[PDB]
C-alpha cells in the first residue's frame, strides 16, 4: 500500500468519527427539522385487551418517542378505558399532538423526553405503567445507547407487565437502497434529512432486552407489503417483559 493509501484510511476513520457525531449531537435537531418541513404525517390492540383483569378496566399506558401520535389517538379512540403517557424529543412533534382537537388531557399527558437522558421518572410515576410501546423509534438511537432507552422504560413499568416493540429489521426496503455513502455501521444507516435507522435483527434486539432485565415474550420478523409494484418489508415485532 502507498504513502496515500494508509494516510486515506486514516482520514476515512476521522471522518466518519466526525460524521456520526455529529449526526448524534444533531439528533434532536433532525427529527424536530422533519416535523417542521411536513404536514402529510392492531397487534397493539390486542395486548390490550390482553392484559386487562376486568372487561372495561382502565390501564396506563407509555407511548415512548410518540410523534405526532399516529399510534397513540387511534389507540385512545377505540379503547375508552385507557390513559397514555406520550414522549417524545422533538417540540414541534409534541406542539402536534397537542394541538390537534382530539387531544383531551383526562386521557393523555405528552411531555418532552429525550429518552436516552432524561429521566421518565421526572413525568412517570414509578412502576405505575402497564404498557410501554416502542414503535419506530429505538432504530433512530444509537446502537450503542439504546440500553439506556431500555433501561429508562424500565424505571416506569408496573412489574410483569411489557414492551410491546416494533421496528425495521433486517434486509427491510430502505436497508436494501442506501447508499454504501450512508452507512454507519453494521445495520445502521443515516436517511437524506439526518435521521438515522437501524435494521434489528431477531438475535440483537433480544440481547439488548436481556442485558437491562428483561425476559423474552415474543421476538420474532414479521413481513409486509408497499403499493409503488408491491414493495417487501421486514420488521421486528416483539415484547418483552419486566419480571414481578
Ligand atoms: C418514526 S417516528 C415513530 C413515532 C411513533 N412511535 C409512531 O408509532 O408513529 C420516530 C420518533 O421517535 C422520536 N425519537 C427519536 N429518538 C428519541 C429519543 N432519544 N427520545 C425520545 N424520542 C425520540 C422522534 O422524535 C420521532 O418522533
Amino acid at each position: 500500500t502507498s504513502e496515500e493509501e494508509e494516510k486515506l484510511k486514516r482520514d476515512q476513520t476521522l471522518v466518519s468519527d466526525f460524521k456520526q457525531q455529529k449526526l448524534e449531537q444533531e439528533a434532536q435537531k433532525n427529527w424536530d427539522l422533519f416535523y417542521k418541513r411536513n404536514s402529510t404525517n392492531t397487534r397493539e390492540f390486542e395486548e390490550l385487551r390482553s392484559c386487562r383483569e376486568f372487561e372495561d378496566q382502565k390501564l396506563t399506558m407509555l407511548e415512548a418517542g410518540c410523534g405526532v401520535g399516529n399510534c397513540l389517538f387511534p389507540l385512545l379512540e377505540e379503547d375508552p378505558n385507557i390513559f397514555a403517557y406520550a414522549c417524545d424529543f422533538s417540540p414541534r412533534a409534541i406542539e402536534y399532538v397537542k394541538q390537534n382537537p382530539l387531544y383531551d388531557t383526562e386521557r393523555c399527558k405528552v411531555f418532552q423526553c429525550d429518552l436516552t437522558k432524561d429521566d421518565l421518572l421526572d413525568h412517570v410515576p414509578p412502576e405505575s405503567v402497564d404498557v410501554v410501546m416502542l414503535i419506530f423509534v429505538l432504530s433512530a438511537v444509537h446502537p450503542d445507547k439504546m440500553h439506556l432507552v431500555l433501561q429508562n422504560i424500565y424505571k416506569v413499568l408496573k412489574p410483569g407487565k411489557s414492551v410491546l416493540f416494533r421496528d425495521y429489521g433486517l434486509y427491510d426496503h430502505a436497508m436494501l437502497r442506501f447508499k454504501a455513502s450512508s452507512k454507519l455501521g453494521e445495520n445502521f444507516y443515516v436517511r437524506q434529512d439526518g435521521t438515522r435507522s437501524y435494521f434489528f435483527t431477531d438475535d440483537f434486539l433480544a440481547q439488548l432486552f436481556m442485558d437491562t432485565g428483561y425476559e423474552e415474550v415474543v421476538n420474532e420478523y414479521v413481513f409486509r407489503e408497499t403499493v409503488n409494484l408491491c414493495v417487501p418489508r421486514v420488521f421486528l415485532q416483539s415484547k418483552f417483559l419486566k419480571p414481578p
